[PDB]
């Protein structure tokens, strides 16, 4: 068996350093794990492979001639723990559907056995501004069984919450996609914790965990590091260690309960943010 | 003559913000204009219209039957100093493409004869995060002539900036899309003002202002007000009216210089952000 999860967030809210530093921890812990990219940014294996970025599907088929071209061998890289890496891509800007690259990379995984029997975990780091196109296919075609879903007491980060969360309340006839929590990627303001608990609520899921603002992180990034490989001691460290614990023993996958802008600025108001 | 604008960035950074505030402060000084929300949060008129929100073309015209059942006068709907206003609206989540309302929405104003000959501004407040389908309409059908980027110290604002600029490159053979300049809302942070005018000069646009963060916005807000209307001797107000005036004076608009994620990093790391 192995568990197939998706962050999805707001753009720089902290899905891809979310993602890499609880994989790494998951790595530390014995895991086997692989991360797919899912963002046009293509940014989310760096701190695994301690590199600039990775070079696309996209980019490499187009190099080869077609993605059939390809080999699994020569796209998949494994970095920090054995974690393995991959990066969808996307077209450039005003060209085509920014998520078309997701499609394209999800299915060439599937179809070349990228889906081991040892894998534990697979975690897609997905745009969540937008619902649509490739960003939805995760969701759609039933590919992340869990959604994560990294926000902060910020308003549009809680709006796109709501709309996440009706993307997988839409497609809940079929498959087995479902919302396994919130985590808090700090702003360091007051109540924080407590109002995304209470949108938690609301929605019907939980608080898997607050992650703090820590200076550390932008350390190990400058290092092209996650912060469990930059210095294990940190505080950090063990923060993105609580996290992946919760994420291995997590039992409550829920279709959710999308609420009303109304309810959204009440829940802003009653916190003070 | 109208001058057709558009305000661009990632989700969060201000657009809404600080469009309605500038648009106030034009109509402050005697200055005909209109907005178009081409954003799915659809709020992007609320401190004009004292209002929730808007009611989109797309929930309107579902209602009357078709878009061609609509009529103009039953759609603009004028506030704050006669500024008037429409949202576009979107698909839900998981369902079609975001920005397919945006289309729907700019083809309903030209062909009902919106673009009257007294306005003197139309300002679109549009979606940044991704570059394509409605979101990339303004810019590949010659919609707005004049960009400005809403933008930050923080890296994905400024990426999200360099992204916009590629579109106006892509579609720069016809039409007469440019980037006007780019606006700094700023985070609190040591030397911001400098990063962003240096962003600006490497495109070969301009920090047109810089935006101070202040919580009278908040308080406005609260009262779905813009600053202008909301306390016009604020400080702030005073910022917005800085900003408008630059706008009206503003005769640089270029075909921008996309740069490298290795001159954003680079940017970053100088000016110690
Ligand atoms: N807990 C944290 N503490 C400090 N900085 C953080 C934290 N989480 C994220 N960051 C920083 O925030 C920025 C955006 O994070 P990132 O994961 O790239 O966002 P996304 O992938 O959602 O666009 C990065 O500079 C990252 O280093
Ligand atoms: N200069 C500012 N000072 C204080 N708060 C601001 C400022 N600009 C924006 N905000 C706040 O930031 C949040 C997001 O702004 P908004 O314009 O809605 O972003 P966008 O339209 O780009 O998603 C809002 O709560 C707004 O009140
Ligand atoms: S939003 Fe991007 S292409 Fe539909
Ligand atoms: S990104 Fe939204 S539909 Fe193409
Ligand atoms: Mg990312
Ligand atoms: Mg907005």
């Amino acid at each position: 068996a192995m568990r197939q999860c998706a962050i999805y967030g707001k753009g720089g809210i902290g899905k891809s350093t979310t993602t890499q530093n609880l994989v790494a921890a998951l790595a530390e812990m014995g895991k086997k794990v692989m991360i797919v990219g899912c963002d046009p940014k293509a940014d989310s294996t760096r701190l695994i492979l301690h590199s600039k970025a990775q070079n696309t599907i996209m980019e490499m088929a187009a190099e080869a001639g077609t993605v059939e071209d390809l080999e699994l061998e020569d796209v998949l890289k494994a970095g920090y723990g054995g974690v393995k890496c991959v990066e969808s891509g996307g077209p450039e800007p005003g060209v085509g559907c920014a998520g078309r690259g997701v499609i394209t990379a999800i299915n060439f995984l599937e179809e070349e056995g990228a889906y081991e029997d040892d894998l534990d975990f697979v975690f897609y780091d997905v745009l969540g501004d937008v619902v649509c196109g490739g960003f939805a296919m995760p969701i759609r075609e039933n590919k992340a069984q869990e959604i994560y879903i990294v926000c902060s007491g910020e308003m549009m980060a809680m709006y796109a919450a709501n709309n996440i969360s009706k993307g997988i309340v839409k497609y809940a006839n079929s498959g087995s996609v479902r919302l396994g929590g919130l985590i808090c990627n700090s702003r360091n303001t007051d109540r924080e914790d407590e109002l995304i608990i209470a949108l938690a609520n609301k929605l019907g899921t939980q608080m898997i965990h607050f992650v703090p603002r820590d200076n550390v992180v932008q350390r190990a990034e400058i290092r092209r590091m996650t912060v469990i490989e930059y210095d294990p001691k940190a505080k950090q460290a063990d923060e993105y260690r609580a996290l992946a614990r919760k994420v291995v023993d997590n039992k409550l996958l829920v279709i959710p309960n999308p609420i009303t802008m109304d309810e959204l600025e009440e829940l802003l108001m009653e916190f003070g943010i």
